[PDB]
Order: C-alpha cells, then sequence, then structure tokens
C-alpha cells in the first residue's frame, strides 16, 4: 500500500476548499456528513466532546469518502499531536498559536526525528496500516499538512513571525475567539473585526501561506472566498441540525 | 417522589402534538432535538441502529426537557418492551400490528400481572426509580401509553378490530411501509394510498383513539391536523441534518 | 487449560450460597460487588439495561474474583442462550418458566449436539478461551448449570412437571412476579403468598433440585435459609447504592 | 448517489472469493483485517459479541476497503434481519436454516413489500446513504445477497427443498455445527462427515447456487477450492491472533 | 432560552450545601445519585476513571434533577476547563492549587475574552445548549462557579494569598490530601491536622470565600457543619456501594 | 484484603520476563493476550488509541489471568500518572525521559506524600478495591514499579544520570524511537545504532537497574537475552495479527 495522499494539502495551492465543522462527536453523524460532498470535514477535538478514540471513529467512517478529515486537537499539546497522527489523521489544525516559537513546536510535533520530534509507533498506528504501508516512516512527513489558528491580540501581533515559519502550510482565522479577543464578543460583524480579519487574510496569501475561516453567514463566506481563501468552512453540523428543527417546528409552533 | 406524568398520553385527548423523528442514535443528538420544543420525540429503535442501552442514554437526555419521550422497539416482542418500559419509556410505538389479538397481547405486555404479562423487576428499574417512587407497582400502569403502527393490508383488514382493543390508545400510519404494502413503494404522495390514509385516520377518530402520522412533507401535514390527527411527526433528524448540509453546499459548489 | 470449574454448580449439593444481585449494568460496578466475598452474583440481563457486551464485560471483572457469575437472559431465548454460552457464562437462570416442555428446550440450548442444540463456535468464544481449552467441546455440558424461575400461576400449576426434567439443576423463586402472579402485587410479605413459597421450596427440594430465592428482607432470607434453600440472594446492588445514600443523606436532612 | 454494487453476489457467478472470519467484534479489528485484501470478511453476529451497534462501527471501518462485508445474525430472526439491512448489510448468512419454507421467509425478510416483508426506513438507513442513494427503494433488492447456513440433520434432510428457494444466493456449510450434529462433535476431519460435506457441495452446484464453507486447515480449504466452492473462508481472527502469540512465545517459553 | 442558573453558587452566600461525591464513573449510575436529594453532586475527574465524553453523559443525567453538579478536573488544566465549561459544567473544583498565581490562572480559564481565557465555541456547546441560549457568550461568565482545592504544605503556605484572588468563590480542604502532605497518611482524624483544618475554615470564611470539605465520619462533618462551613459532602458513592455490600453480606457470612 | 503483589518488579531481580505488546485497545483483544502465557502485557497509552477508561477495562481482562500488566502512558504527565496508578496500573513505563530532573519527578508522581506527590484519593480507586485493601495508603509504593524509556540522544546524553535516579526501577530501551534519533528512522538494525544499544544494556545493568528492550526480531530478542535483558517484549498484537492474516491470505492468493 502506498501512504494515504493528503488530497487537502494538495488543493492549499490548487482550489478554494469548502469546509463543514463536525462537532456531533460520533462516528454515525461523521459519516452523514462526509456523504454531502464537502471538499473537508473539521473534526473538532477543541470545542466538542472528542477524544482520541471518539476521533478515530470518525476517521474510519469519513475514510470511504472522498471528503478529506481535519482534526482540531484541544491545544498545540505535543503527546496528543502524536496520538492523532498516529490514528491517522494528516491534517491538524492547532488552536490558540501565538508565537513563530510555538508554530515551529508544532511544525516538529508533526515530523519525525531527526528532524522533528514525532514519538515513531508505526507498527501499532493506523497512521502506517500497520505496517501494511511498508515505507511509512520514510513517507509519513510527505503527506502531513500542519494548520495554526490565529485568534489572540498576541498572534496577531507575532503574525509575521508565525507566517515564516517553514512547515505552517496554512493559518486559520476563527471570528469568535478573535471578535472576542478584540472586545467584540459575540459580534465578528463589527467593521473593526472585519477590517483586521481582510488585512490578516491578505497578510497571510501574500507569505505563500493558505488562509482559512469559518462563517455560517453566506455573505461573508463569498466574500472570503472572493479574497481568495484557500479553505473555507461554510457551517456547522450542531448549528444546522438545531436550525433546521426550530426553522421545521415554527412551521407548526 | 410521585410517577412521571405521561402528558403525551394525556395531550392524546386535549391537543394535536407536533413531534420529532430520532435516529440519529446517541444521547447527545437526542438533547439537541430535546431542546427545540417539540410536543413528542421519537427514539427509533426499529429503523435507527439504537438497543436497550443507547435507547436509555437518549431518555436520561431528554428528561430534563419538556418534549415527551415515545419509543418504536424494532418488534412487538413481549421481552423486549418489558425491558423498555423498565428503562422508563412510558409510550410505546409497536410496529406492525396486524390482528386484535397481537394488539391484545401488546396491551398485557404493557401491564403488570395479574392484569397484564409485564415482568415485575421495580427496585432495578430507571422506571420506579430504584423504588424511590414508592407506590409504582401500584401507579405505573396509568401513565404507560401504548400506540400501535397499521402499516400492511392484513393490519387495514383488521383495523375495526384492532381499534375495539381498550388499551390501544392509538393508532400510527407511517406512510412508507402502507405505501410499500400497497404496491407504490417510495410514493405515499398517490391518491390510491392518500385516501386510504384519510378513511384511516377517520376511523380511527370515529372509534375514540388517538391516529398518529409523520410526514415531512408540510402540505401533507398540515391536511393531516386539519383533520384532527392528534400526533403528527413533521420532519426526521437524520433527513434534517442531510438535507441542511447538502443545501449548504449547494450554496458553493 | 482446563475448562472453568463451576464452584456454585458443585456448591448446590455441598452448601448455602449467599448471593447479591447486579443491575448496576457496568463492567466497573460488577468488580466492586466481586471484591465484597458472595458466594455469587446474578448478573441481571432481564430488569438491568444490559446485552451481551454489558454481560461479558461484567464477567471478566468478576473473573479475577473467587464469586461465580450467574446470568439472568431476558428470556428463554435460544439463541441469546447461546449467546451468553460463549461469551462464558457457566450458570443461566432463565426467566418464566411454565412447563416441562420449556425446560426440556432450555436443558437442550445449553448442551452441543447431538444431545442439545448448543450452536457450535468454540474457536471465537471467550468460553473455549479461543480453543485455549483444548478439550472445550468434550468438557463444556458438565460444567454448565441451568436455574429456571417459576413466576407465574401456570409455572406452579407445572411444578412437579418441571421438577421431573432432568437437566433443570434449579428453581429459583422470585417473590416479586409470584406475589403480582398471585394478585397482592409489590406485597410478598401476605401469608398467602409466602405459604405458597415454603410449600414451592419444599417441593424442589424433595424432587433432588436446588431451591433459589431472592429477598432484601434480611429476616425472610434467614428464614429462607434454615429450610435449607440452597441458593439465596440478600441484596441487589441498585436497592444498596439507592437505600445508603438516601439513610446518609438523612442524617443532614 | 448509486447504491454500492454488491460485488460478492456478482463474484458468486465469476470467481472463487477467499474469505477471513471477524470475531474480535471491533471497529478497529475489522479495519486491520480489512487492509490483508479477502474478497470477503464475515462479520460474526451468531458467535463473536456483537450487537447491531458494534456491527454498524465494523461496517463503517470496512467501507474505505474493498474487503466485501458478509453479516451472519445471530439467528433467522426477521426484525434483526430488517435491522442488519437498514446498517447497510448487503449479504447476509443466517444460520441453522432446516426447510424450504424457513429460506422462503429468509428471502421476504431481504426483499421490500409488495414482495417481501422488509420494514421500510429508509429516510433513516445508511443502507439508503439516508435517501442520499435517491433509488434506493427501488434499487436495493438487486444489491441483497442472501446465504443460508445448512448445519443439522434436518437441514440436510430438506437440502434439495432449500436448494429450489429461488432468491437463496448460496449455502454456506460449518463443518462445526454439521460434524457435532452428526455425533463428531469437534472432529470434523472424519470420512464420514467429509463425504457428507463433499456431497453437499456437489449437490448445491448441481442445483446452481454458490457453496460456502470455513475450514482453517489449508488442505480441505484447498481441496474445497478444487471442487469449485465459491466462497471459503480459510480463517478466523481470533484465532489466528490466538496462534501467532502461542507460536511467538513457544520460541522463548 | 436563559442560562441554566447556578443555584449552587448562590446557595454559597444563603445556606449550607450537603454533598455526594460520585466517583462510579457513569451516566447510570449519577443518575441513581441524583434522585436522593443531595444539593450538590461531585463529579470526580481527578480520582474516578473519567473523561470528558464519561463527564458529560453524567451531566445530562443528573440535569433532570434539582441536584448541582460540581466536576472536579484531574488538574487546573486551562484547555481541560475549556471543554468541562463548553459541555456545560457551571462549578468546578480544581485540585491542587497552591499559588495566588495559579488561582488568578483558573479564574480566567473560566472566564471569556477579553476579561479571561475561556476558548470561544459556543455554537458547539451544550452549555450554550448550541445557541438556544441566545445571549450565552454575554451571560456565561455569571453562573460560572470556581471552587479551588489546598491540599499542600506550599497551599497553605499561600492560603491568604489565594484567599485574596478575586474570581475565588470557594476553598475547600480535602483531608486525604492535605493529612497526607502533613506526614499523616491515611490518618486525617489526628488532632494536629484537624486543628490546621478547622483553623483553615476560619480563614476561608473570614475572607469573605465559602469553605468546602468532605468528610464520611458523621461526627467531623456535623462538626465541620457547626462552623458554618458551606459545602460540606457527606459521603462517597464508591464507598457507600462497597460498605451497603460488605454489611449485608456479614450478617450471613 | 493484602494489596496485589507486583511480581513483574520481584521478578526484575530474579528472572528474564518476556513480554507482549498490547496495542489493539480493546478489553476482548487484551484478554486474549493474557491467555497466552507473557511474563508480562504493555497495554500502550502512547501509540495505541487508548485512555484511562480502555486501559482500566484491559486491566480488568487481564487480572484474572498469572500476565503481569505494564502501562505505558502517552508521557510523563504527573496527573495522568495519578490516573493510572489508581485504576491500578502497578507498573508504568514512562516514554521520552531524558533527564535525572525529570526521572525523578517520575519516581515522586508514582509515591504518596510526603515522600511523593501521588494525589491521595483511595476511597475510590480500584488501586485500594475502594479500600478492601485496608491499609493501601501505608503499603501501596512498597508494589509500585517505575520504567523509564530512553530514546533520545539526550536521553543517551544522560543516561549515567538517570541510572542514579533511586527509584528508578528499569530503563526501557525502544529501537524505533533511538535509531529514528540516531538519523537511521525504520532500521535499527544497522550496527552504528546496535553497538549503542548493546553498550546502553551494559551500562543500565551494571548501575544495578533491570535492561528492557522490545525486538519482533527472534535473532535480536534472544541476542538481547543473552546480555541478561530483564525484560524482553518479543512481538505486538497488531502485528501478529496483521502478519498472521497476510501470511494466511498468500496461501491462496
Ligand atoms: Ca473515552
Ligand atoms: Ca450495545
Amino acid at each position: 500500500m502506498v501512504n494515504t495522499v493528503n488530497y487537502f494539502k494538495q488543493k492549499l495551492k490548487t482550489e478554494q476548499q469548502i469546509g463543514m465543522w463536525v462537532g456531533l462527536a460520533d462516528g454515525y453523524c461523521a459519516e452523514i456528513a462526509a456523504n454531502v460532498g464537502y471538499d473537508w470535514l473539521l473534526i473538532d477535538g477543541e470545542h466538542a466532546p472528542n477524544d482520541v478514540r471518539s476521533i478515530l471513529a470518525q476517521l474510519q467512517s469519513i475514510a470511504a469518502y472522498p471528503s478529506q478529515a481535519v482534526v482540531r486537537p484541544v491545544s498545540g499539546d505535543v503527546p496528543l499531536i502524536k496520538q492523532l497522527l498516529d490514528i491517522g489523521a494528516q491534517t491538524l489544525l492547532i488552536p490558540m498559536v501565538e508565537s513563530a516559537e510555538q508554530a515551529e513546536l508544532m511544525v516538529k510535533a508533526t515530523r519525525y526525528p531527526p528532524e522533528g520530534i514525532r514519538g515513531v509507533g508505526a507498527a501499532l498506528a493506523r497512521a502506517s496500516r500497520w505496517n501494511n504501508i511498508s515505507d511509512y516512516l520514510q513517507t509519513a512527513d510527505e503527506q502531513i499538512c500542519l494548520l495554526v489558528q490565529v485568534e489572540s491580540k498576541k498572534g496577531l501581533d507575532n503574525l509575521d513571525e508565525i507566517l515564516n515559519v517553514d512547515g505552517v502550510d496554512g493559518i486559520f482565522i476563527g471570528p469568535a475567539d478573535l471578535s472576542a479577543a478584540l472586545g467584540y464578543r459575540g459580534n465578528p460583524g463589527h467593521e473593526f473585526v472585519q477590517n483586521i480579519i481582510v488585512q490578516t487574510i491578505q497578510k497571510i496569501r501574500a507569505a505563500g501561506k493558505a488562509a482559512g475561516i469559518l462563517s455560517a453567514d453566506e455573505k461573508l463566506a463569498k466574500q472570503y472566498l472572493e479574497l481568495g481563501t484557500e479553505f473555507v468552512a461554510v457551517g456547522v453540523d450542531t448549528s444546522l441540525l438545531m436550525k433546521s428543527m426550530k426553522q421545521l417546528l415554527s412551521k407548526f409552533k
């Protein structure tokens, strides 16, 4: 078997990928999402009740389908990154990255020694298909994609430095934490926040990195796609489920 | 503690209850549904991957919310009915009921001896809250509601007889199995099927029993509510999740 | 490896075994109960929210401890009995046994062909420890113990017939279903019910079979032990947990 | 989406398919087995500790791989068959089939009304991918494959009658139950048993049905393949795990 | 929906709240404990085998009942605190707090930016009921309650400094870790230890914070209540289950 | 009850113990491995998809069998070590230990105050069998065994310093991470790497500590046993399963 090709990673340089946030934290819900045809599915280990084993179950469901999996761990924790890579997550979105130093450590956490600090356990891991991918330890690094989130004043204060870190493939901007960090908690729609988001996306793309964002607002999503944003999540499973059920009940109250 | 009051059962004689089909088979998804404000939630043990333990998890989630739980077991299996009552399901929807004899057996399956054949295990059961409901074995039968589904030619051929069974509180008509039994599999919208559904609802209400139905079609749902149908399910969680995600992706293809 | 000796089965003829009801339906709770020193633990598949997989987890917990496991399936279902024997349950308590014809079928359900109808699948089963017990298909039947419950008027109407079935090792009387069946639901304490229980125990022992019963009432339990009742369960984990927490809160209200 | 093509079913008429028994009852173990390259994987609901939900997880794992899933339910239970088809099992192996009448009922259990008695619930089912397979209710029957097991003297006494049942695609012979039924429990190797197996395979293929068998004995397996047996399982995951670990320890004792 | 009112937090200033430790690590066991009537239930993520998902299940169980949930995470880990607040835990008990600096970080961990460092993910969280609590991001901080444990000499050496931290609502003293830290491991009953506990409770209440403690000793528990201690846990589910089962067996040996 | 004797710990000074790696992450698979007769089983929390709850299930499975359990946590995390000791893991293998300062912290993490920093919670823990081991807080430390892994240049740079830490019972060398760290990723077989392994084993034994290693290569494993290596793991469950299934399929292609 040749290593699973990371089409998400390749597509960062060739197209704009449309994404769905997967927070229902369940192999069955992840499979329903995997049937729709999103370019990428964000399995949320930070804001949904997931652990290594529930994320594994969702990778297995989604694996039969074209949609590429991206895993957001709870934090840039090196051992947890080691766990998620070995279960076969090929793209990670690291929350709350605030310095070049922290971004380089995340690069190392995703690469085998001697170049990085990823723990070696290929015989045991879905990632190597238990060594059925015969050359895994030689070929793994090529198909790993590292994304970091900038979501604080300190991250924005270190944006140019993070953007010069080799091995950061993309910077994702989450309007929720960023709006809140800027003193507009719950109101990312403010001009002050939007101007900072647009400038940030411009700087990201100017430095040759992929820019990413989430917006459930169709107008803002299409605006971010007009700027060339490479990976745009356009909704959240929990929100779509809740709103579709509320909208239906309102027709009957 | 007094026994949990079955408001679904009481409401069969006082209003028209709007329902959501719960087939995501998960305590977390059941809780999202429980927040919307449906009158009733159908926990589907027949067509969703549920077992006694996953149904228990969904009863526990939903229990904090006003929405009344209805459990559809996989079949009119007496021991399985015993299990679902002891985990605290107070309303059951029995699929594929086709005779007075089978309907009376389902009544007995829901009532303690000597009047019925429900196995006695109150010390162990969430239903008695492990005997924290001190009078449970005296008061349980009052708050149990039995619904049966008519979904075959044989059931329609035995409708008058089922409708004279004391302890059948309601007859639910599932257009899917009924359309299929009538040779219009996948097309319940045919006039031949709809005329049979309307006549069936009329006969059900004429015999003093509650009529129920499911339709994701808003026009048919409101038509069934205009006829006085007592319990109408207006959608399905799996369908709302899939369609909301497909509709959103179509705005971006 | 030699097959696990069924000490419960042997002790039916040499001593009186003290039992605890396990309805907390969980490997971790079953292990707590396993530490106490009960002669037997009844893993309740009829009145607690258990399936084959949760019962297997409880057998694995308990296996490190001297306490012998007895499993009560939801009903005398031949395929379910097959499942529970293959996960390694060596003693079964069959609910709701009402005829010699039904007792004989339960005997066959527990014995391999050609003498019985137990499905053969030893390579796969914990019961054979996946063929690490090399002679399992030759030795299995010797260490299987079959108990049946008489809990209905019809059972009591067929008691002499059930007691002449070879391979029924014991008859358990559950006062809850029996009291209910006799029109004293929730009050097994009545003289009418108790006289029937005592006579029933006497007839069971007179026919050379083991008698069993459950009572959380210390006085009744010691009374049943004075009659020579071979297997006596003296409490229920769910009840002890609830009562201990209630008594404790009462000291501080 | 078009319905998943049942390649196992097609190959019954075009090649000889090599199978692995999957009784580790686990999505993770099922995925390891799925990477090997077996033509078919037998998810054992009869002799391994599986339920609908654990079988769903194993289907989801295996779905990303070419290996075709075959599910053996605990028994020819019509409601359980309904449940396994809806989670998306396209091939079923029914244990303990003993008459044409029982085989015909299993055929109907797998087909929608009006031809069959399969309960209709496509909106909810992974089988229809929650109606993302738009024609599912029209196209589903064509990709369903029904195998039955003959494992008793009564089955052998009804073999010609079972073989004339339209819609039985295959008869599988399990030497374990059959050897036991013939009074050679745990010694299927006996000439008396093997002559019966060979004759049975010849009769099955003579009637234009697929023959199937399991043998962990390489010689017997290759013999059955020389007879033209269409589906041959050649080992069992539990057995290969235990034996591989025992062989390794023996090199070091 | 308005945000769940944190009655535990309000009662810290108006009454003395009686608590039960919940370490059976199970939604079913948590629900049994929830029926008793304790003012608060301590879901122990530090000393019972719990993770985010098992704590969520226990929150869902308990939610239908008046008893207030308090969650003890394994350590003052900011990302884990983020995870427990989002699943909807409104009161946290932080183990092993030893400095004002650490207590201030725990305060911030529980509050949204710009005041605190709690990660923003309201669309996904049971805490916001998936934004069905429409003002959640504005109202969430008011219903969050932060308790810290002082259980080391260093903590006692920093007690006045921890007590001056705005946003620490309560200091809990666990005699087990504190007795051990003082060189009396497993004998918190010693006068040297008790004088320290009494003095500590007096200092905590003198600084206008709530004092808390656990003791299974009724006399010590009632003594701590006579001192005005605001939250007193009076037993542990694991201990009451084991002891109740041991006491019962001893009546029969 | 007396505390469980750690035979693994005792045997470090009296014999050479043969080990199997358990990465199938499942109570049912851990029990199959437990039947074989390995001296020790390594429950891998670093490279297999395990959490505290799945490790507890595997400890419960294995506990019925003579094989001693060793747990490898994901990292030398003090709170996680606390969790794993409380579920009853008596031998820990700490990955990625690189200094005497880190080894000493791991020693303290495994010992109660005042000598160590292990959090006290014996009422709640399987480790004390919920205080059924009456003297647990006095006797626990004697039966705890601490192993550390040297797997980096920095570890080898600190080997003499780590080897002088009292309370480090053993140093395990994992050829995978070490080979990788040395610039021979995936080829531990190189003379440069092997010479370092042999010298390392010699230095470990010269300092009075137990040496450990894993090799699936029979020749290397016997070589390590001839040097007197005290604990040698000779295979990996995931690898044996995959290889046994691959070899078997190869006979029939
Ligand atoms: Ca978990
Ligand atoms: Ca289950």
